C-alpha cells in the first residue's frame, strides 16, 4: 500500500523512472 507506487502507478511515471533505471 505504497503511497508512492499507487502515485507512480496511475501515471506514466513507472514507466520513465523504470526504462530509466533499465537502460543502465
Amino acid at each position: 500500500g505504497l503511497n508512492a507506487l499507487k502515485k507512480v502507478f496511475q501515471p506514466i511515471h513507472e514507466a520513465i523512472k523504470l526504462i530509466n533505471n533499465h537502460v543502465q
